[PDB]
């Protein structure tokens, strides 16, 4: 294996002409930065690139996009070889055409449309033959180079000239540029990895399972919400792997008469097995074989066991993959999940925060997108919303954009000209109307992320914070010397104390200090799941924790349903709140196995909580977080005002003597009520701008920057005219007749000297 | 490639092996096993192999005659299920090894074997193993193949199978899944799901004599058939493939890695005891995930590719026990809801104190069983009722664990809150279901703890007056507890902690009705606890742990294990930060000298423990003690009678 021999990978910058390697393997082959560079590929093919350094990338591997890779004839993880040509010389001419099955209904200078950006100050290197893919006026078109002066390769130049003139050229054997690839989803990394872990192996090298003799993987169940991407990521890791893709629909396998949907099934496996290596994928496969307690019998029972049946009529390894699709895992009967038929499970959650951004990023690519637009917002804004729904969302503020564009001017004809497309610019505006015009779909679904905040963000509470570092961090990052003394730690914490005091932001930041997930659940919650009750929610609430390890699963608001029974709970109806207390408590005595989830919980009223979450292997330790102290409501008063231009006649201090009894929440009302005194003062203000000019209509331009109007001692002085205390006097010493006895300490002071 | 050194040269290594021309053997190594067939040897027909002794190995591989596989299923490919082997071994034996002796005795043999267990578990493994190790003939039938095919066809299909397998007696059916074909009769489907199965009734009485055949189902439940398939003469015997144990899980493992060449540093102890709630097919997919990742890391640094590896580099591949860490953490288990019947390593050594505890439950629950030919000489028959009482975390659970070991009897432990957890639209069945896993498990310890939740007074003392949940598993644990006396091996322990509010139905004879106190461990007591906890922490030397015991006072045994558990994190912590100071100061001085000369203990010394007790936390009042205290002497009746009835 000769030095110059490497292995493709994908690469994070786009462009069609550039190679990043890390510079130790350019050294060894003499390669420069900024040089020009020969790869070889398969099947007689080769290309030409520039070179970039970049110390994220290792020795082995070479990045490189999908257009190369394509030209190429390679996928990705394969071997090609580099070579040096200094030969590579500033051409006179050359001769381009695009692709007829791109540039469909889109007529005029195609050259200043899409041509001179792509080409402007950039010495992409050019070989006679190969295309190239350039994005805009919303679309996609390919270019394919068809003759070139300096041989076969060359680097376009200012003084170079560009012909154009020509028909488009008739697509060859070779694939379509705007096919699904890993670049086309968002927001699945993990997923996908798992997903390209799983299948590297059987599609990438079959023949080597002949050999070794172990079973690879062969059903995999992607299960979600709709809209969230599953068959977008099958085609993507069926393309990228240069594996046959047959799709088999449910709806289409159902519909049709009996025998005929048995027949198809079985034609479609005979067509993959005869085309291996190959992917089938099974969309909506919860119609075909639902759950076994609709008692519906007779042809329904026919096609699922007929579906167990060619799930096990693959009688040997075929180098094909099976790959369902529902939305619930749950949803299907548990016999389609036996040894053999789908051993596999992958859970396509709904995105975050920069899975979203990322979608957005993916569904704007062809638009040329305004320098106001803020994707940014857009990403925090949006809410439970799945990747079909940002695509709907991109689509509209498209058409919006194009409404605006028709409305001065009557283009009509057949074929809008390519400049008149490319000028089209979407603004902030379209995408905040189209955001506002449009509705989520996934608001009920159990979100599993990493929360933002940090110990930063927490006033005060250092102790808590220590001992949650040791009760949590330690475990979980230091497992190695946990067993060396042989004791396992506890994993339940029981966070009591006054209301709006910070429980939940000590949970959120201890996740995201660990960086584990995060799952809220509340009591509403956990009651509001039918109250003819559905029992496995809870279940599975547990079993999304069990699969997003490490995870912090936090319970908030437990009074409402882990009060003592009889003793301190209303209802003595029963069925609800006793039912999912027992639910709860069997989920945490059979919790401690995984050994990386940890179950926080929080309550307001630790007098009447049930004694038995207190028993060990449930939420044993129990932690007070008592109303913070004077430093500590400085600490607060800073940190929500972080953001605010408050003025510089203020004191803090002051307001954190003065404020005794009151909350965290109360601090954080307190400044709520001064910012709206605050844009009291400033609408007032901006009235008299119109004012002013309506007495006088030759009034100067007044617009000398907007007045700021700052939080100023006067609206905090109104603020706390009526600022009211969330907790009692009765309410500290109910909790410290709990904390006492809770701490066994107030006897046990240094006490206790021994050697 | 080279198949000598790859697999003759480490199987003649040293040993001097027999070798007889014509006869084959099997070499398993490269995650596969290789048949060698002896072509000649100079000596006649039999020889020795020694280090001299000329192997010639060049020639085409030889075509398979009529000799078996030596890698089907036998008795070696299965494990946990001993007790189960051993049962369906000696029901099989006769019919299928001695088949004409049945033309002669006259006496009918078993017929129809149910097995039933989780998903996975080994069934269609057990069949076919017993098929093979006894050589009978081994037809299977699967339940979706059969129904799913259409009417007339799927009657005919039995038909034909039970033609052949009698035709070709002695044999074994195998009725995969036959939960399919015969479901429960309150499906109240109609037509042809009522044909099969009566059809299948039919077929099993369509035997009209013994044939030397013998047909072997498998479900996931009893209770998911109908009765009518458990009649007299068509399935009479059952047996239950439960999950498998600590031992059973690591025989397993120890079998699925038979063909890998797992690294020395791989402890599969540690896998096993890890592994709760794995069934036999997980453990299997965990080795295979293990492998693959092996392979994984091997071709990541060679590009081998072509058609067919050599066997050398093959049988180089070794698996390390961080491939199975990995596996391990991303595989999940799928047994985890299903009622395990283990045995405790608990025992007397890791209770700390209670002696007189422990000789009365030798006493009540060891010399029954083990001495039933005395107890019946006197004409009394012992009660099966203990329950203990006293505050939490005293060791009842400990007790229980403890007294069912070392009687080496089986241990089912329930909670109140999972018997109320099954479904409050309650399937009253799952109650029976536990009795009966204890009936067919004799001898066994039946553990009911967390008993105040449903064992709570009607009204007086209970809340939810809704009723429809405690009340009635309340009702259904007295009906059973009263029908379960007939067994005699089979003994059942409650524990509470508020023994005052507990139902007096429960203790009436026949039922819970010895009553045993736990109290809070005395002095002696509580350095004994203090010594168990501190059984494997390498504690420091400069301690005292008696003035420790003496300080307690008040504090139950998981009080002296949180107090425990606080100083380890304590010298979690200061082991921490001493490993920073490996960093801290490389990073001040890059010249700095290895100083890793041993891993920093970090003893469990007295600062951490005095850090421990700051906050060491009671767990029970002073107003507990004397409550319970008002129970046991009323409970007991002997502060007044002591010593004080002497006769002759
Ligand atoms: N994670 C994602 N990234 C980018 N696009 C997505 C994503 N998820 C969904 N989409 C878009 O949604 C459209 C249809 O979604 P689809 O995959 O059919 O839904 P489902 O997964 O329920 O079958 C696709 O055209 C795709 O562009
Ligand atoms: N110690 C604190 N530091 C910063 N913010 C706080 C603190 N305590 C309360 N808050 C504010 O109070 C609001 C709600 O408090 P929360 O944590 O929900 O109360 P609880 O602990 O009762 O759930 C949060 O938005 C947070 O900004
Ligand atoms: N006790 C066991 N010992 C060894 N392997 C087992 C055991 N139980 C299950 N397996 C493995 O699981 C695989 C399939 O299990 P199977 O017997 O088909 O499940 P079921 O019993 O539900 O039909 C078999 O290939 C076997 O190797
Ligand atoms: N006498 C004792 N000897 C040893 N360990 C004890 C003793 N009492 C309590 N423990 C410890 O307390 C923990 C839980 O006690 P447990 O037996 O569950 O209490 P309960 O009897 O209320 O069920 C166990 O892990 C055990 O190690």
């Amino acid at each position: 294996k000769s030095p110059n021999r490497l292995v493709v990978d994908e690469a994070i910058n786009d462009d069609n002409s550039v190679v990043s390697l890390h510079p130790a393997t350019m050294e060894k082959l003499q390669l420069f930065r900024g040089d020009t560079i020969l790869i070889k590929g398969k099947k007689r093919k080769d290309t030409v690139c520039i070179a970039l350094a970049d110390e994220t990338c290792e020795e082995p591997k070479i990045r490189m996009n999908k257009v190369v890779r394509s030209n190429l004839r390679v996928r990705l993880g394969d071997v090609i070889s580099v070579h040096q040509c200094p030969d590579v010389k500033y051409g006179k001419r050359v001769h381009i055409l695009p692709v007829d099955d791109t540039v469909e209904g889109v007529t005029g200078n195609l050259f200043d449309a899409y041509l001179k950006p792509y080409f402007l100050e950039a010495y992409r290197p050019v070989r006679k033959g190969d295309l190239f893919l350039v994005r805009g006026g919303m679309r996609s078109v390919e270019f394919k180079v068809i003759e070139t002066d300096p041989a076969e390769y060359c680097v376009v130049a200012p003084d170079t000239e560009i012909f154009c003139e020509g028909e488009p050229v008739k697509r060859e054997d070779e694939e379509r540029l705007d096919d699904v690839g890993y670049d086309d989803v968002g927001g699945v990394r993990k997923q996908m990895a798992q997903i390209r872990e799983l299948v590297e192996l059987p599609l990438r090298h079959p023949q080597l399972f002949k050999s070794i003799g172990v079973k690879p993987p062969k059903g995999i169940l992607l299960y979600g919400p709709p809209g969230s991407g599953k068959t977008l990521i099958a085609r993507a890791v069926a393309n990228e792997t240069g594996a046959f893709f047959f799709c088999i629909n449910g709806p289409e396998i159902m519909s049709k008469l009996a025998g005929e949907s048995e027949s198809n099934l079985r034609k479609a496996f005979e067509e993959a097995e005869k085309n291996a290596p190959s992917i089938i994928f099974i969309d909506e496969i919860d119609s075909i074989a639902p759950k076994r307690e609709k008692t519906n019998g007779e042809v329904e029972r026919r096609i699922v066991s007929q579906l167990l049946t060619l799930m096990d009529g693959l009688k040997s390894r075929a180098h094909v993959i099976v790959m369902g699709a529902t939305n619930r895992p749950n949803s299907i009967d548990p016999a389609l999940r036996r040894f053999g038929r789908f051993d596999r499970e992958i859970d396509i959650g709904v995105p975050d925060e920069i899975g979203r951004l990322e979608v957005l990023r993916i569904h704007t690519k062809n638009m040329k997108l305004a320098e106001d637009v803020d994707l940014e917002r857009i990403s925090k804004d949006t809410h439970g919303y799945v990747g079909a729904d940002l695509a709907a969302l991109c689509t509209e503020a498209a058409l919006q954009c194009i409404r605006e564009k028709m409305d001065v001017i009557d283009l009509e004809d057949d074929s809008i000209d390519a400049e008149i497309l490319n000028s089209m610019a979407v603004t902030n505006e379209h995408f905040h109307t189209a955001l506002g015009n449009s509705n989520p779909s996934a608001l009920r679904e159990t979100v599993v992320e990493v929360p933002n905040v940090s110990w930063n963000d927490i006033g005060g509470l250092e102790n808590v914070k220590r001992e949650l570092q040791e009760t949590v961090q330690y475990p979980v990052e230091h497992p190695e010397k946990f067993e060396k003394f042989g004791m396992s730690p506890s994993k339940g914490v029981l966070f009591y104390g006054p209301p709006g005091c910070g429980k939940t932001l000590l949970a959120k930041a201890i996740a995201n200090e660990c960086q584990a997930n995060f799952i809220s659940v509340k009591g509403p919650e956990l009651l509001t799941m039918w109250f003819g009750e559905s029992e496995a929610n809870v279940r599975e609430i547990f079993d999304k924790a069990r699969q997003s390890a490490p995870c912090v699963l936090f319970f908030d608001e437990l009074d409402s349903i882990a009060t003592q029974r009889g003793g301190g709970s209303g209802g003595d109806g029963g069925g609800a709140a006793d039912r999912v207390l027992n639910q709860l408590l069997t989920e945490m005595d059979g919790m401690n196995a995984k050994k990386t989830v940890f179950i926080i919980g929080a309550t307001n009223r630790p007098d009447i909580i049930d004694s038995a979450l207190l028993r060990p292997g449930r939420l044993d330790q129990l932690i007070y977080i008592p109303l913070p102290d004077e430093d500590s409501r400085l600490n607060i008063f800073k940190a929500a005002l972080r953001k605010s231009p408050i003025a510089k006649d203020v004191d803090i201090g002051a307001l954190a003597k003065y404020t005794q009894g009151f909350s965290g929440a109360d601090i954080t009302e307190i400044c709520q009520r001064a910012c709206k005194y605050a844009i009291r003062e400033n609408i007032e203000k901006d009235i008299e701008k119109e004012k002013r000019r309506s007495e006088n209509p030759e009034a100067m331009e007044e617009d000398g920057v907007d007045e700021v109007s700052e939080i100023k001692a006067a609206h905090f002085e109104e603020s706390m005219k009526y600022a009211r205390r969330s907790v009692s006097d009765a309410d500290i010493r109910k909790y410290q007749a709990f904390a006492q006895t809770l701490q066994q300490s107030r006897g046990f002071g240094s006490e206790f000297r021994f050697e």
